[PDB]
């Protein structure tokens, strides 16, 4: 039951291969949405049956898979082809300004992110979040969401499956190349909010 | 469309320990709210998930988690309780647990002080649980409606949220704890223990 | 030692918004207990310091923090409140503050809907505060008796623990939040804003 | 925490302890241990709030010190009683004296032992007779250090110079000889059981 | 000389085919494992300075790089000896008669153990390891997250690396295909030896 | 070993008045200080004849007495040199310009140093001393307990006795007043001579 | 006051400890202690009558360090005996070897630990088997420092480099191995009681 | 090759005769200093695993070992470069004109300094080092116990090792003889460089 990417599978080349995008979407993400759907269906049954032992395990399944589904979804909306105007950081004036108030420059921040991204041990994500008025950079393990009271602005997937087929162990290269497909329109929309 | 199951006894069945007014509110308002909100979130998810509506999905995962937790805790709680006259209020109904307890904390009475101390020391809203962790037993408390940690199995629980007692004991927590012992369903605790 | 401050009004001054019975229990029992348990925690922390009961000293540091915080919170709270008849109930008593509220939210009514959405979204026990953070205003929530974080000056708070309202409103915290605006002391709020 | 009243008037322990010593000892030495204990605890919760880990360590020290000072002087005042009270008669502590004569030879041999212990404290200190579960021991503590854990204090004797200097100058021995006259053996007996 | 180094493998990079491809083995060994060693040395270098220069800030930073790459190096070094060519006698459980008998006693049978292990392998969220450990007299299946090494007091018998880089090129997201095929290249002779010797013996 | 012949004070008992009373100066020297001297002497004599025999049990017992009383005598000896009448030249700090210079750089002001040491002095628990010591070219303020001497590597410049017999007869429990007034009779001449 | 002669010829302890080392350690190293103690006691009265405070600080140091040096080596030579003596046999210390095995599991396990702590010393010091109230303990001391009050020496081993260097050079290890042959277990047993 | 290693001497083991024998130089360099380097290298390795295994009790003991062996390593590394054959011009204080000027400015003479250093060297109880250091723009003589490095803020100019393994095979217990003779092989060119 899974919505199509806002773009083609090769729309993010050469930063991210058509191969990686299809596998990430039709296999990794799909799996989370499927097992989420499954867990959600059984749960309606376990309620009526008054199966409390089941409801506990299904609470685990729903939390875990719902997190994976949301992470990749936030992710696909964080990306656009490199040519698109949504790639140019002027699309996020108010945010970038707060970036430079906090880290000084755009680049002093891309650097700060890169460092945190490549410092993740295992699987996880890197997030630019909003906390109150200021910004932190945070990382999350596995499919954990950001701690409460932070608002995702944009995320970078640092699971190996997100780059391995193209960059092998070269995660530093992967990180240098994603900046070219980041969607600053979206980061702006989420920096302001509702 | 799940329907909140009725209690296994009358609202007045646990007096004098727990007033009928409390049973009625606790079940018909407080627990019913967990079910109704659970119900709405589950019926809404297919809509949000189809619209690729990420902010509603975050919100709905939260409502599923908090409200399902809520419903789990009170279902286990009602089953933990029986009228103080019923033989299931007699700790003789639980030979193996009452031994395993007596092995861990010296006697039954020493364990009741132990739990009572843990219950009374809860800061804000939460539950006290006697749990089965691995081989032996353990007293844990949980925050708000949080489940016990994975690997632990509930034997019995006590709601320490203020609505569980305020209408009848006001700020007199220790009295509430002292009187809840008479309506603990030891039959249920033995089943859960084996 | 610390002492229970008196109230700047009679136990029945906040009717009909908050009943005299809540006000008498909230003040002479709940807040009282925080004072008493802070004073006793201090005394008993010294004696545990004489011996080398480090677990005790660790646990008594927790108790000193918690009761002191509960002490500050309730002491601040009773001053955010005045009888509804009073001109301090009138936002006109807070000219600078309501102005800055208006340029932060939309209007005072948008601010009230926002703070009420915060207040009702607290899971378990907690407080909702309007604070100063540098030059602007923010709504924050805290769990249990936690104080507002550093750098934030509290303008006014609302207790969302069930003992704040339950005897009069039961689980109807919506009606409690709607009514407490009739007794918010905008003169205290305005004096704290500066 | 507060300043306990003495069981007697400031001049009730004469001629062993001058009323000047007793008045200063209780009204200003002990007082200051009390006050300083209050304030340190008051400020301690603020330091906890602030997560001001420096000030928590400073105050933890000031709390232990004034804390112990307040304990020691409070037991002290109740070890003492006017030399003419029947509480000053060793005969008013039968079980203790029995065991005391068991452990050392005489009640006099314990007095010379305990006095040897008091006169060899270096700097400021206390001497105590204590119950070590089954048996009695003479121990000494430096400054305001209270008796080690497990040891129940039966009676103590202050050897800070402020306890005797105005009346005995540097003659520590004259101070110890004379203080025996005002040991409250009824207290020492209650605390034994 | 105060630096660890990359152990040469006990076989060529293709010896474990078709179970694990010669590409994975070469990237896993000379790139992933190599980088754990290299960083471990780069951090041990400066730790001595910043310890005597009482630079407690970077004392802490370096301790972390050393915990991490130190554990990366241990775990992969144990792993390369757990494996052997599928055609070797060392890959036959009968190479570990004491250990396999203890396994059968502990679980139901050898196959009931494989079932439980693979269930633990697949249930890891993100990166991590599954191990057969001996804990006192008994055996256990445990998992560790990321590069965490087998906890003190336990002795590792064999581990299987579930980090994606260990299988992704050949198996993609197919974690269960990976696990089913690594049974064919478990070195049970290495397993027996560890079961029979001390912790320090490995 | 011979006989201890405790030198006299380099001024008369009433010299340091009105700061330190004549009653204290007399008893501090002839009773507290002399008691260290005589006790050290008798311990050294006994130590002699515990070496003459191989009485190693009491060689060990007498070391502590040799250390405590030797220390109490040195400390008080030094103490008398740090002192000189309020009216003297050497009570003025300019008698020690190489020192009063180093003190300013370190705390800011000769008065900001009186406070730092007033604070250290009044904060000693029980019996002890306060010293302005020399860590090569740096000046620390340290406290020692009982008759302990300063740590290896520290070199004394001037000490102030905070034992109660140093003030009690005159100042009772008024530690602060004793300290405030004891600045007036510090021998800054002695201060610098040890500095250099 | 003289250097007391050794309980044995300078070559009695060979081949564990050379006659060379024994003579140097006793006739020069230990002699220096005695000569410094003789000089300091003899020349204290002069320095004190002159108010030579710097010199009195030195004589306190000289009496301290040399006094400790003299006590330590005095106890050292008594802990030793020829490898051929019945006293070099732990069986001469049955009570102590009982208490050693009860605390380390074996003689070889205590030797293992004793030598670990000796070879562990940084710079100059001593290793001791002491008697800590009821039980047994390996401690080390720095330079000539005595063991802490309340500990009772049983046997010591000198770990200063002068104790072994002419024979063993940097071979810290070899010294400890071979010194086990010349421990006076007879002396060790008598100090254990 | 690894992380730390024994450095080669800048001269032959017998170069410092007659004041330090070739047997001492070889032992001191290839056994004593070597042991510092190796124990430090193996200490870093046992530390690396012991944090992985979360063995906190051995973490802190190996932090100790690392600090101790690191300090022994630096100390002897500085030592070897303080020395040179007595026939070299480098052994002539005229090699250190800026330092010798500041030397006399402080102590009076080169000789008056050598007696101060000598009395500090001989006054060490047990094992340790004596250094000329640069603290600020001034110099002073400090001693350290065992392998302690000089206090930060101090800059070593030269050090003289007073561990018995540095002199005993040649001078036995005659430290004074060893101190007098080591002045002939002090490398004052190194001293001058370190001072600038
Ligand atoms: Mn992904
Ligand atoms: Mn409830
Ligand atoms: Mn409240
Ligand atoms: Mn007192
Ligand atoms: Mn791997
Ligand atoms: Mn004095
Ligand atoms: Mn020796
Ligand atoms: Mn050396």
């Amino acid at each position: 039951s899974l919505p199509a990417l806002p773009y083609a599978y090769d729309a993010l080349e050469p930063s991210i291969s058509a191969q990686i995008m299809e596998l990430h979407h039709s296999k990794h993400h799909q799996t989370y949405v499927t097992n989420l759907n499954n867990a959600l269906k059984t749960y309606s049954t376990a309620l009526a049956a008054n199966d409390v032992p089941s409801q506990i395990a299904l609470q685990a399944a729903i939390k875990f898979n719902g997190a994976g589904h949301i992470n990749h979804s936030l992710f696909w909306e964080n990306l656009c082809p490199a040519s698109s105007p949504d790639a140019d950081p002027a699309s996020a004036p108010e945010l970038t300004a707060e970036i430079a108030k906090t880290w000084g420059s755009l680049d002093k921040f891309k650097e700060a992110m890169g460092k945190a991204l490549l410092g993740i041990q295992g699987s996880g994500w890197g997030w630019l979040v909003k906390e109150g008025s200021g910004l932190r950079i945070v990382t999350t393990k596995d499919q954990d969401p950001v701690v409460g009271g932070e608002v995702p602005v944009f995320g970078i997937d640092m699971w190996e499956h997100a780059y391995y087929l193209q960059y092998l162990n070269g995660k530093a290269a992967y990180v240098d190349n994603i900046w070219k497909v980041i969607n600053w329109k979206t980061a702006e929309q989420r920096f302001k909010g509702d």
